[PDB]
């Protein structure tokens, strides 16, 4: 079966008739397609199909090592017809078949088709000389794609072959070029396309073939030439052709060049008419800018727009390269430079650069004057995203800023003797106002470079405050300088620039904002002020005055005003930084105000699909507000509990969006929560389950669920912790995957079953026990540690100082279940057969642990290892009260234990309750917290939970020795103790005791 395999196969007839999987794998099936193609007598939609299939087929199976694969045979028959069809003029099948060559290229390039490129220069060598331009174009689109994919290798030799090979191409591409655009500079023919796509073609040669071009000397002859044409292109588009495809060509030309600069400033300077590209750009941005600034779009396209832009784009890459100097390491940085500082970078062509962005590019152009009458919010909106490679103003300002930070070119006084000359003109008529906006653009951008020369605090109140509060000029007149002088503000805040006219700004700023309507000026304060805010030196008590009205003007008037998606984003981020950055201050009444605006927006963002993402910024803000709000947090659960049950909720479309941003509300919730303040909301407990789908998806903030559920461990009773049935399944799967956690994760369970065994007082005769050996902890902190591949002897002592803690309350109890856990091991012939790191130490076909020595010598030893102070008392009481339990293995190493006790006591000074500077070292909570985190409720729940609860700091290692001696006394017979006294070697006990016994005050 063959022909009509592939066609009548093609709801009824494409879903049943498919059964051409079968065919798919064949050797044979991928040439069959491909002839098919070839073969042009066929119908233009049967070969269309076929070459469709067929490069589904290449990447699908061309591979041959892969299963299904098709014999080398097929692949080079098929490999060898690939540019058999650039006699087919039809693109939809070009580009087609030459992204098929592209991907068997770069599969099969420099090995198994080694002849490409010199495959393709004899193509080029058969058409270039033919009437067929149509062969010719195919093969210029073939070479389009098979370039473009192979210069995406970044993977062993395949684009290194490309980039040697590909030079055997370029210089007939350049004769094609050549050739079609002489034909239709004066005719009437439009074998334009060809040459179009030629100049693609040859862009991308240049660019992702040679490395340092400027050495091929036939890539340097081609890019001057190319820069002859550029120019011819620019005068006569201003002449005869009045075409928009005139200004392709120039777009092109203008990439390259770019394109060139960008990927080596150093390669594009030593081009040898790199000068000729730079000054035609200069040229073009000096003489052409009236073209530019009065250019509307609207009427008439961006074209000048776009190639000054471009122009000043190509200046902005050599001004960083001469700013700093960056594959060579000092060889190719040290001649470049100097190219083209001697002849180019002339002093008086960068001043003149200066001078004619100061008058014609950083002005306010007029259509966007037009623009912010009719609209101005949105026209601000479209600034929120400022980007300043499409607009000629921002990129103007730009690449002034650029220039005046890569030079000391104080020309300060242009701008003092430009205020006496030409801003001293009209100010009632706009072009000098304008102008004057201009120089005034051109102070704001310095900022960064003459605050030393510059007495800006001065200046603030001699000059701009009036500007900005001058009542005689016409309204609009006045937005502009208004907006103005908010922008130099808000550069010149975060430099020279004292805390006192910051004042005077803010006063200025919450004037504007209750005064002006022009939204323009508004948002353009809302930035200022956020800026300022947001600075590092930002002394929030010189706000304090401002923030109760600021806040409520950005409630009020702004955030409703605005009804632009991003621009409530930006409102509702700049209040949220706000109450960041002034946490001192905040009033019940703001708070509930800011509460207002929270649930509408919140079903603004839920229901409407496309403002999903003020959602986030809302958790943003709610957030903020609670650890800022602190222990009185619990004001904010009317909204926050809510709004975290449906973000956190994996029933809801949102959670995929939502549910991140909303665990950590939870978590800051219960961290700021104060029961002192307020009684735990049940419903927190209620919401606990949503933990679990997070675990068990988003592992990637595993440690946040974690702190989360710490949170509880720090509030609850253990009575109600452990009931909890999803802190239970948790547990479970934590000991199932206790050692595979990842660091942080890992070190927050064993944090988490601390505090656990910390806040569970004693009480517990076997509620926390039962609950650990019930969910698999107890199992799995032993397992752990009785690997044969042992664990690092400092994540060993991670792991056993929770046994210790536990040995300290209730010994016994973890003796009767690590007898439990000897008896359901494996046996030691099973341990015997397993893997390299899983095999343990212990098994049940064997003794009783060696009477539980292996845990306890091997315990003795980790001590060894063990320096701080507190972890190390935490070991030994541990060890100690494992010794109350009088058994047979644990008694028997008393001689250690009780060398270590000498030790130890030699060592340590505590007071008359057990505490010790020592040991709070590593304590968390301290006098520090001002400049750093002011003390949340759950620092200080834990502070306490530690100072009263934890041996360590209430217990004395002295009493505690004493009184396990009187344990052993009593558990044992007074017969066996006083024995064991002597059992126990009695002449190192003499020795031992002789010390021990030193019971001073």
């Amino acid at each position: 079966l063959n022909e009509l395999n592939l066609v009548q196969v093609l709801d009824v007839q494409k879903l049943a008739e498919q059964q051409l999987r079968q065919w798919e794998t064949q050797a044979g099936f991928h040439y069959l397609l491909q002839s098919i193609y070839l073969n042009l007598s066929n119908s233009l939609q049967i070969r269309w199909l076929a070459v469709i299939q067929f490069k589904n087929g290449v990447d699908k199976y061309w591979r041959s090592t892969r299963i299904n694969a098709i014999p080398k045979d097929e692949k080079a028959s098929i490999r060898g017809r690939l540019f058999e069809m650039i006699d087919e003029q039809n693109n939809q099948l070009c580009i087609q078949n030459a992204q098929a060559s592209a991907r068997i290229a770069r599969l099969d390039f420099p090995v198994e088709w080694p002849t490409l490129f010199e495959d393709l220069e004899n193509l080029l060598n058969d058409e270039i000389i033919r009437k067929d331009s149509v062969k010719i174009y195919n093969i210029l689109m073939h070479i389009n794609q098979i370039v473009k994919v192979l210069g995406t290798a970044r993977i062993g030799r395949c684009r290194p072959a490309m980039q040697s090979k590909v030079p055997l191409i370029l210089p007939l591409i350049v004769r094609i070029y050549l050739q079609s655009f002489e034909e239709w500079t004066t005719s009437s023919n439009s074998s334009l396309q060809v040459s179009y796509l030629a100049l693609k073609v040859l862009r991308r040669i240049i660019c992702e073939g040679y490395d340092r071009p400027q050495t091929d000397q036939s890539v340097c002859d081609f890019i001057k030439l190319s820069v002859s044409h550029f120019e011819m292109l620019i005068s006569n588009h201003e002449n005869f052709k009045k075409f928009d495809i005139y200004e392709k060509f120039i777009k092109c030309l203008g990439k390259l060049y770019f394109n060139l600069v960008t990927g080596s400033p150093a390669n594009f300077i030593l081009l040898p008419c790199s000068t000729q590209i730079l000054i035609t750009y200069t040229r073009l941005i000096f003489d052409k800018a009236p073209k530019v600034y009065r250019e509307n779009s609207d009427v008439t396209g961006d074209f000048w727009e776009q190639t000054a832009i471009r122009g000043l784009l190509i200046l902005k890459r050599v001004i960083n390269f001469i700013h700093k100097k960056g594959r060579s390491d000092k060889l190719t940085i040290d001649a470049s430079i100097n190219k083209i500082n001697t002849e180019f970078l002339n002093e008086n062509l960068i001043t003149r650069l200066v001078d004619t962005l100061m008058e014609w590019y950083l002005r306010l152009r007029p259509t966007e004057l037009e623009n912010w009458f009719m609209d101005p919010e949105e026209w601000i909106n479209e600034q929120m995203a400022t980007s300043y490679e499409y607009q000629i103003r921002p990129c103007a300002e730009n690449v002034f800023q650029d220039l005046m930070n890569t030079f000391s070119e104080l020309l300060v006084p242009y701008l003092l003797k430009k205020i006496e000359n030409d801003a001293s003109k009209l100010s009632n008529s706009l072009d000098d106002f304008l102008r004057k906006d201009a120089i005034y653009a051109s102070f704001q951008l310095s900022a960064s470079a003459v605050s030393e020369m510059v007495d800006f605090d001065r200046l603030l109140i001699q000059v701009f405050l009036p500007e900005a509060t001058n009542t005689n000029i016409s309204g609009d007149e006045l937005r502009i300088i208004r907006r103005r002088v908010a922008l130099i503000i808000n550069e010149w805040s975060t430099v020279k620039c004292s805390e006192e006219s910051k004042s005077l700004c803010y006063k200025l700023f919450t004037n504007f904002l209750t005064d002006e309507d022009d939204k323009v000026v508004l948002l353009t304060t809302v930035q200022t002020v956020r800026t300022m805010v947001d600075d590092w030196n930002f002394n929030k008590d010189t706000f304090q005055p401002f923030l109760t009205e600021n806040v409520h003007l950005l409630l009020r008037k702004i955030l409703p005003s605005v009804s632009l998606t991003e621009t409530r984003l930006y409102v509702l981020n700049t209040l949220s930084d706000i109450i960041i950055q002034t946490k001192p201050l905040i009033s019940r009444d703001l708070l509930v105000e800011i509460l207002q605006i929270i649930p509408n927006l919140w079903e603004i963002a839920t229901n409407n699909a496309s403002e999903a993402i003020l959602a986030n910024a809302l958790l943003r803000l709610l957030r903020n507000l609670v650890s800022s709000l602190g222990s009185q947090s619990h004001l904010t659960w009317d909204i926050a509990i809510p709004v975290v049950a449906l973000a956190c909720d994996p029933s809801s479309m949102q959670y995929q969006l939502l549910s991140e941003d909303g665990y950590e509300l939870w978590g800051m919730l219960l961290q700021n929560f104060s029961s002192h303040d307020q009684e735990f909301d049940d419903k927190f407990v209620e919401l606990v389950p949503f933990l679990k789908y997070g675990i068990e998806t988003h592992t990637e903030i595993l440690p946040t669920l974690l702190e989360i559920i710490k949170s509880y461990a720090l509030i609850l009773n253990p009575v109600d912790f452990f009931s909890n049935n999803t802190f239970q399944d948790i547990f479970k799967q934590m000991s199932k995957y206790l050692l595979k956690l990842r660091e942080d994760s890992f070190q927050l369970v064993l944090e988490i079953w601390e505090i656990l065994i910390l806040s569970n007082e004693s009480d517990y005769e076997n509620l926390l026990l039962q609950k650990f050996y019930e969910t698999g902890v107890l199992s799995a902190l032993f397992d752990a540690i009785f690997l044969e591949e042992a664990p690092s002897s400092y994540l060993c002592s991670q792991i056993i100082q929770i046994i210790a803690r536990i040995s300290y309350v209730n010994p016994d109890a973890l003796m009767t279940f690590l007898a439990t856990y000897h008896d359901n091991l494996p046996t030691s012939n099973e341990n015997a057969r397993m893997p390299e790191s899983i095999r343990k130490i212990v098994s049940k076909d064997q003794t009783y642990d060696s009477v539980v020595n292996k845990l306890l010598t091997g315990w003795i030893v980790c001590f060894r290892d063990i320096f701080d102070p507190k972890f190390k008392k935490v070991h030994i009481l541990g060890i100690s009260s494992l010794l109350r339990t009088g058994l047979v293995p644990i008694l028997t190493e008393f001689s250690s234990i009780a060398s270590l006790w000498i030790e130890m006591l030699e060592e340590i000074n505590e007071t008359n309750r057990g505490d010790c500077e020592k040991y709070h070292l590593n304590d968390i909570v301290t006098e520090q917290s001002i400049a750093f985190h002011p003390l949340t409720a759950e620092q200080l729940r834990y502070h306490q939970l530690c100072k009263n609860n934890d041996p360590v700091h209430n217990i004395s290692l002295k009493d505690f020795i004493s009184q396990s001696m009187e344990y052993l006394e009593s558990h044992l017979g007074v017969e066996r103790y006083q024995e064991f006294l002597k059992t126990i070697n009695p002449s190192l006990l003499e020795n031992l005791q002789m010390f021990l016994s030193i019971q001073p005050q």
